[PDB]
């Protein structure tokens, strides 16, 4: 209805394979989505949500594969956000 994303999004940069049961399979064009106003999803309290370069592990889900797990903040690229960061 709002005609917008249901949280913050990221875009995969390179194909990564999962080596841990805690991680999931990552491919190209695969966009990840997180929460919208509960950054405590990660236990974070900065409010940055834009420079994965310093962020360690991000937890989200890949709608394309309906999968859910954790991924590093170096193989993806922050792209889009809700109005929580003017």
């Amino acid at each position: 209805g709002s005609m917008s994303a249901e949280g913050y999004q990221y875009r995969a940069l390179y194909d990564y394979k999962k080596e841990r049961e805690e991680d999931i399979d990552l491919h190209l064009g695969d966009i990840l989505t997180v929460n919208k106003g509960s950054l405590v999803a990660l236990g974070f309290s900065d409010g940055q949500e834009a420079k994965p370069e310093e962020i360690g592990w991000l937890n989200g889900y890949n709608e394309t594969t309906g999968e859910r797990g954790d991924f590093p903040g170096t193989y993806v690229e922050y792209i889009g956000r809700k109005k929580i960061s003017p």
